[PDB]
């Protein structure tokens, strides 16, 4: 039974390492958008108070 | 083959994470660059303006 299924298994974890190329990039995006967003809010609340402190 | 099929996998996640979230840093950086220097702007759209009116 091992030795039929050992090809299944590498078989699986050549399925699970293309699984998790794409996840991999997948979660950093998210992150990316995250962080973006964040970053972006925080400059724009930012720029209003210096507009507001330069009047 | 067990120590095998997990190290191929534990490969193949290992490596692509930083790669992918350093797509994050040019978008986050751009973004956040450009809102502080839209920071400035505002800040210096006023200063130099309200003064010529002033005289």
């Amino acid at each position: 039974e091992q030795l039929a299924n050992a090809r299944r298994d590498y078989e699986a974890e050549i399925a699970r390492a293309r699984q998790e190329a794409a996840k991999i990039v997948a979660q950093a995006q998210e992150r990316a958008k995250q962080q973006e967003a964040e970053i972006i809010a925080q400059a724009r609340r930012e720029a209003e108070r210096l507009k507001e402190e330069a009047r």
